[PDB]
């Protein structure tokens, strides 16, 4: 593509919107930046010749355009998007800008949970094999932060909303690994039109790698399979002991890794499928799970100290990974579960399933806090902010008791991001779990 000569607006700015005038301005063309925030993460590190307009859209400047290039943080369901798609002015995101230049490989990952744990071990087990490897998108750096000739592999995670305005991707092995209920707020006809955008990410791909247990990640009309009991890569269960298999064949038994329970272990068959279909060597793959500690904010033990493990699961901001946090999960004493913040228009009753018996306690907080109590009243309280329930609950943990931050939601009604989320937990944790 020649950009050379084009009126070009990026919508959205933030480090990724950074990465995209970076990027024009590298070619000879100055975008215009637009952003319905005020005063936009990054604006001041915005160089002063690029005109921006923000606290709104400019359609002036939109209708203007010969590209529009879109973050995924604005719908393209936005009026004035819709406008200029109505007009016919061609709207991509940064994934695409990156697709039409990216000159190595690319492994393509999505999904509502695992993703990000996906491709930092995919990347993992590039880097075992002394592969040159791009790893980051929705993750890490933005992917046009990663273009280099040099490059040997990228391994990208990507969002349902960047895949929405993707559409050059060639991945040589690209999965969803699962679908559950998310982004609802941005997906106003439901969980198929959700899963539909992230159906894109196997367009034109080499290899599809789909989760034989997640009957939503597969194609509508084959794919390479993951799953527990059946798969191409599956699980075999021998007394106490767990194994990755391939086909039948043993290929790692579990304790020899890092990372516990089972959706890791799902979550490693379906790196090991991604990097055996993008040519790894299978033997540094293995190693790199072995050597795999997992990523901060899923399900990370922060403290534990006087009986008590504190766990930050900032990263849990859906009800799929909370899910994946409660399902099987062993206490000795008493849960203290710390749900809240903005649940996206998700229904929370899925949860309900794993908070029986008398020994769970809920602290709610956060915009959705009183939806969230209301998943069972007579074990929960209610409190405004993170802080308040931890201090809350902080006099009446005993030894042998669990602390999870696994919130259901997102961060963003009172926090940055959820590794803020996650990280004044963590502070928190260690002023109220030891003496
Ligand atoms: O950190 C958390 O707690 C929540 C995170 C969590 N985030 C997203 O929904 C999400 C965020 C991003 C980050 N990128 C942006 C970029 C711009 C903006 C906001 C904009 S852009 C514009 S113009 N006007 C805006 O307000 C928001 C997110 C990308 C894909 C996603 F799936 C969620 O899954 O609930
Ligand atoms: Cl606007
Ligand atoms: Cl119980
Ligand atoms: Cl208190």
């Amino acid at each position: 593509a020649d950009y050379q000569g084009k009126n070009v607006v990026i919508i959205g700015l933030g480090l990724t919107g950074l990465s995209c005038v970076d990027f024009f301005l590298a070619r000879g063309v100055t975008p215009r930046v637009m952003d319905t925030r005020m005063t936009p993460p990054g604006l001041d590190k915005l160089p002063e010749a690029v005109e921006r307009h923000t606290g709104s859209l400019n359609d002036e400047w939109l209708m203007a355009a010969d590209l529009i290039v879109a973050s995924p943080g604005i719908a393209l369901a936005h009026p004035s998007l819709s406008a200029a798609a109505d007009a016919g002015i061609e709207i991509v995101g940064d994934i695409e800008l990156f697709c039409r230049e990216a000159q190595a490989p690319i492994v393509a990952i999505t999904g509502s949970n695992g993703k990000s744990t996906v491709t930092t071990l995919v990347g993992e087990m590039a880097k075992a094999a002394g592969v040159n490897v791009g790893v980051g998108g929705n993750i890490g750096l933005p992917a046009l932060m990663l273009l280099d000739d040099e490059c040997e592999l990228y391994v990208l995670e990507l969002s349902s909303f960047q895949l929405e305005t993707t559409s050059s991707l060639q991945a040589v092995a690209a999965t969803i690994l699962n679908v559950t209920e998310d982004h609802m707020d941005r997906y106003p006809f439901g969980l198929q039109q959700y899963r539909a955008a992230k159906l894109r990410i196997y367009e034109n791909a080499k290899v599809c790698v789909v989760n034989a247990d997640d009957a939503l990640t597969m194609p509508i009309r084959r794919c390479v399979s993951f799953g527990v009991n059946m798969g191409d890569y599956h699980l075999n269960h021998q007394q106490g002991e767990t194994w990755l298999r391939v086909k039948g064949e043993k290929v790692l038994n579990v304790k020899e890794m890092k990372l516990s329970g089972q959706h890791n272990y799902t979550n490693a068959l379906a790196a090991l499928a991604l990097a055996d279909a993008a040519g790894l060597p299978r033997a540094s793959s293995l190693k790199a799970l072995t050597t795999f500690t997992g990523l901060p904010h899923r399900f990370e033990v922060v403290l534990e100290h006087n009986g008590v493990r504190w766990i930050n699961d900032s990263k849990a901001t859906n009800v799929g990974s909370t899910e994946a946090a409660l399902n099987g999960l062993h206490v000795d004493g008493t849960l203290h579960l710390l749900l809240g913040g903005d649940g996206k228009s998700a229904d929370f009753s899925p949860l309900a399933r794993y908070l029986n018996g008398d020994n769970v306690r809920l602290y709610c907080f956060g915009r959705d806090g009183a939806q969230l109590a209301a998943l069972r009243p007579e074990v929960a309280e209610q409190t405004e902010t993170m802080e308040q329930a931890m201090r809350l609950l902080a006099p009446r943990v005993q030894p042998g008791d669990m602390v999870l931050l696994s919130p259901a939601c997102a961060s963003l009604d009172q926090f940055k991001n959820f590794e803020q989320r996650g990280n004044e937990f963590a502070r928190l944790a260690k002023e109220l779990g030891s003496h």
